[PDB]
């Protein structure tokens, strides 16, 4: 029905479980006393990489193929420079096979400096879409390369949507699972995943009220990507939803939070101060929205509320002030 | 053997505190095993209620400590420290339903008094001598029924951090060493009287900075010999020397002193928040950095397992 199923979650679980970690769960008296509700902290940015998206990059490198003839990657294409750029190239590494990032000549001399000693080649394209595309279309096809995109491939979809079998064993009595949301690839793999499993269990998206396409998306009952680049704090979040994920989050999310960035910054600081964990800011998003005022809307039925912290790579120089 | 504490006292201190306390999570780093050699386990005691281990000491004194009055119960607990000493007290204080002075200085700046407030320690101002520090916090902890519980010397301070090993122990069976850093050296001490007690076999390693380095000299002379001075250290948390009651356990019972300078504490907290996602304060680092230093890795190979006490998380940002 959509474009992946819950086997393809279990093929991508079996595919990359010897190379990434089971991630603990974790809880906090203080957040629980300030929620109301029993809080379940999945720690992603414990995850190799810093983040979850090693799980669908890693499910990609080991399931697609770059074409008819050729049954194994030669090597991995993104535009991501972000934390997918980066799980893909660790996933890149693991298989022993190249990882090209197409930068924007645009991009931050830093950025280009750690992509380089990360291990990832760099191919330089314009600002322009046009110009992205020839130039990873390109590269795919002479390095006979994958291009993975970071949330509309269905084995990246699928890989994240390992969280969700790690959570709900991790944690039996579970009622709801928050996800932050982006391009929707987690919360798409995590909704399959658990509607599967136990669909009586709650599946909500968390979004900064700065980049709202999933809430507005989700409110027309019809894909609305965000008309411009968004401005939010929540840097892993800046995508907009897309045609593969906004099937499975329209029918199988059971609702969307928006948290402004105030909600941001005050929850990612809360879970730096009171529980020691270094996320960064876009993981806030989903413990900003179990702290929001709509939030209280939720049924008091549901009381074993799981937060996925997806991700820790954060800037400490940069984040001792915003 | 004969100490101020044996591991009975250990296990009655876990039975005091276990309803109230984390039993906080061991984890692992890839990394940190690569760059030691070692497979390296981490007691998050950073998650610890108040941020520090000192809840186990602090609680279990609340709970076994009597005032100088008729009624058995402490009404009131004093204290000097506005650190993780202080704000251990103050909620334990908070979970036996009594208040939570701490004497303060009239000249204190203002963040400073906010900051204490915040946790829920009740302010009692004196003067700025040590003379009126000390005669104050005597006055107030006799006029409420109260009492004073040392940050490191107290008894039932050492038998309630040594609850950190009983965990350990049991989260981490095949452990070969543990890594403590040491300031007072009541968590060494109780660790060092927990391990000994239940499998000997197990190293107990120190780590102190080498600008405050009263336990590695301490150990080499045979003697107790304190720093001569208060120490500059970022290791804010290990200031004190070893003192009467911790240093015949720890001259006895600890395998061995690491030391560690500056430098190295800095970059061992560092990798920490930056590869390990811990916020954990820079005295936490000192464990790390001696399982990084050149001096530990001459150990032999066949202490493998083994388990570093991240002890607090409790860092101004
Ligand atoms: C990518 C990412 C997300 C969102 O994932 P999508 O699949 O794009 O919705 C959330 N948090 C972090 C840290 C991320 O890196
Ligand atoms: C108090 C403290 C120590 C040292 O404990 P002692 O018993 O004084 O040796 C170490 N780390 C942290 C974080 C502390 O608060
Ligand atoms: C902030 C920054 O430098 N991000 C780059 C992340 C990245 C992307 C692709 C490959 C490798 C890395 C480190
Ligand atoms: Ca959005
Ligand atoms: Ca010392
Ligand atoms: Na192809
Ligand atoms: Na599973
Ligand atoms: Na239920
Ligand atoms: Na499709
Ligand atoms: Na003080
Ligand atoms: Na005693």
């Amino acid at each position: 029905q959509y474009d992946i199923s819950f086997a393809d979650v279990e093929k991508a679980h079996i595919n990359i479980r010897d190379s990434i970690h089971l991630t603990p769960v974790l809880t906090s008296s203080i957040l629980n006393q300030l929620t109301g509700r029993n809080l379940f902290f999945k720690c992603e940015l414990f995850q190799k990489t810093g983040s979850f998206k090693i799980r669908g990059a890693l499910n990609a490198v080991r399931s697609l193929v770059p074409d008819a003839l050729e049954r194994k990657p030669k090597a991995v294409v993104t535009h991501s420079s972000g934390n997918h750029g980066q799980a893909l190239t660790y996933a890149a590494k693991l298989e022993g096979i190249p990882a090209y990032i197409v930068v924007p000549q645009t991009a931050p001399d830093c950025k280009k400096l750690a992509i380089q000693a990360y291990g990832a080649s760099i191919v330089y394209c314009e600002p322009s879409d046009e110009s992205r595309e020839n130039v990873a279309k390109r590269v795919t096809e002479e390095t006979e390369g994958i291009m993975v995109h970071p949330n509309q491939e269905p084995a990246v979809i699928a890989g994240q949507g390992t969280i969700a079998l790690e959570v709900l064993n991790q944690v039996p009595l579970v009622d709801a699972l928050v996800v932050p949301v982006g391009g929707g690839g987690m919360l798409a793999g995590i909704a399959i995943t658990v509607k599967a499993l136990k669909p009586s269990v709650k599946v909500y998206a968390a979004e900064p009220s700065n980049a709202d396409d999933c809430y507005q998306s989700k409110l027309k009952g019809k894909l609305m990507p965000n008309l411009y680049p968004p401005e939010t704090i929540a840097d892993g979040v800046k995508s907009s939803i897309g045609l593969n994920t906004w099937p499975i989050i329209r029918d199988l999310v059971d609702d969307i939070f928006t948290v402004t960035e105030d909600e941001i910054k005050c929850a990612t600081q809360l879970v730096w101060e009171r529980m020691k964990l270094l996320i960064e800011p876009t993981a806030g998003v989903g413990v900003a929205a179990v702290l929001s005022q709509h939030f209280q809307t939720v049924s008091p039925e549901v009381k074993n509320i799981c937060i996925v912290l997806s991700g820790g790579n954060v800037d400490l120089t940069s984040s001792i002030t915003w």
